[PDB]
């Protein structure tokens, strides 16, 4: 129960149009052999090219939808489509490229996967909705063997060069022509009734079938993301650090304490309705306010209807919606909403305009909808501190800022402690906003109300 067994049966019904006469009884072992690969009982870390649905989830940062549409079978040319939007045409002699022989097409393939995956994964997983031509064309750009390391580093090998006879990871594969030891998963194996467009369109309106190979590769990875993260949710799976994860989360916790602390001092609300995560703590532990919690897990499909969340006196005080994505927020709210459109290593394309935000855990977030914040306004940057002006020791330059709400800045000149803490909070703030998060507050929020908290 560790890897997908080669002796597992492979349903070949979806392959019998490109491959007429294919035996109904087939195993992964006979399929791989039929594809043109000799897996000579190698106990060297590569037991099967194909992988389980569970292993594919653990390696979602590696998912690349792959589809091959035979333009005219080694007699006819092939359109090679990928979920990166790329379409390469191979000749046997929405970026649509002209016909070229396999020996140049394979070099282009290694460049695209290396540039796409170098910052997200140690491997590639080809997400397939197999009809025959994609598995048979793999021998033209893929080499398999024992697990290896890069010739320039310690990472596992993902590419191979016939010119130099050496192996490399995604970072050092410049000039490499083969894809070494890739992984793959056929979505049609998961038990679907109907074609890719019928099944995909049941959940996604954002990807259209333009009848190009890349459009199918995109609908495939989309349907695979839906089945594993939108409808099935497993927040037990941990994901490795691949970027600023630790700083982004520490920033979110610092921002949350600051934003909520200031809203309670500015408008002195008597009750705070904490709507969201059931494992949440008071972000402002010393706060005078009556803190009441309401459990709601992160919605991965559609955004929560604010009516189905409330139907008890939510109009009294303020409502804290920290990463709790509702359809239209009440006027009396403090909100942090992840913006799914953000470009980052943590954010992977999602289903129906949503995104798969992978930071320790995979959170498929619904599409960012600007109309959710009609009764709110964008919360502006501000740094508030009521702590004493005590240094306790980096080199200084006098800080001048209107948004340093401190006793020292009220007094006229900001102390070194609040200047250091202001720039540290500005860095945590900018870190969080760039990671894709967006802050919104009730229209009455005015930081001018915080100057009177030191009197
Ligand atoms: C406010 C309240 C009280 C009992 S269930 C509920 C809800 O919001 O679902
Ligand atoms: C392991 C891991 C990955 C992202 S956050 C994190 C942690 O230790 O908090
Ligand atoms: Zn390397
Ligand atoms: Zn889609
Ligand atoms: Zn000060």
């Amino acid at each position: 129960p560790t890897h997908l067994s080669v002796d597992t049966k492979f349903k070949t019904e979806g392959l019998c149009v490109d491959i007429p006469g294919i035996p109904k009884d087939m195993t992964y072992r006979r399929l791989i052999s039929m594809m043109g690969f000799k897996m000579n009982y190698q106990v060297n870390g590569y037991p099967n090219m194909f992988i389980t649905r569970e292993e594919a989830i653990r390696h979602v940062r590696a998912w690349i939808g792959f589809d091959v549409e035979g333009c005219h079978g080694t007699n006819l040319p092939l359109q090679l489509g990928f979920s990166t939007g790329v379409n390469l045409v191979a000749v046997p002699t929405p970026l649509m490229y002209k016909g070229l022989p396999w020996n140049v097409v394979r070099i282009k393939i290694v460049q695209m996967l290396s540039d796409t995956l170098k910052n997200l994964s140690d491997r590639v997983v080809f997400v397939l909705w197999a009809h025959g031509f994609e598995l048979t064309s793999m021998k033209y750009f893929v080499k398999i063997g024992p697990e290896r390391t890069c010739c320039l580093c310690d990472r596992r090998a993902t590419c191979f060069s016939t010119a130099s006879d050496t192996y490399a990871c995604w970072h050092h594969s410049i000039g490499f022509d083969y894809v070494y030891n890739p992984f793959m998963i056929d979505v049609q194996q998961w038990g679907f009734t109907g074609n890719l467009q019928s099944n995909h369109d049941l959940y996604c309106q954002v990807h259209g079938n333009a009848h190009v190979a890349s459009c199918d590769a995109i609908m495939t990875r989309c349907l695979a993301v839906h089945e594993c993260f939108v409808k099935r949710v497993d927040w037990t799976i941990e994901y490795p650090i691949i970027g600023d994860e630790l700083k982004i989360n520490a920033a979110c916790r610092k921002v949350q304490h600051m934003v909520v602390k200031a809203a309670l001092l500015a408008d002195k609300f008597p009750v705070l309705h904490d709507i969201g995560n059931p494992k949440a703590i008071k972000c402002v532990p010393q706060a005078d306010v009556e803190w009441k919690f309401y459990d709601a897990q992160p919605c991965s499909d559609k955004a929560y209807k604010i009516e189905e969340l409330f139907y008890d006196k939510f109009t009294d005080g303020v409502c804290l919606f920290w990463n709790c994505n509702v359809d239209r927020y009440p006027a009396n709210s403090i909100v942090c909403r992840f913006d799914t459109r953000v470009l980052s290593n943590l954010n992977l394309p999602g289903c129906d305009g949503g995104s798969l935000y992978v930071n320790k855990h995979a959170f498929h977030t619904p599409a960012f909808d600007k109309s959710a914040f009609v009764n709110l306004k964008q919360l502006p940057f501000f740094y508030y501190s009521d702590s004493p002006c005590e240094s306790h020791g980096i080199d200084y330059v006098p800080l001048k800022s209107a948004t340093c709400i401190t006793r020292c800045n009220l007094g006229g000149a900001v102390c070194r402690h609040h200047a250091n803490e202001y720039r540290l909070y500005l860095d945590a703030y900018n870190m969080m906003i760039s990671a894709g998060f967006s802050l919104w507050v009730y229209k009455q929020f005015d930081t001018y109300n915080l100057w009177n908290t030191f009197t």
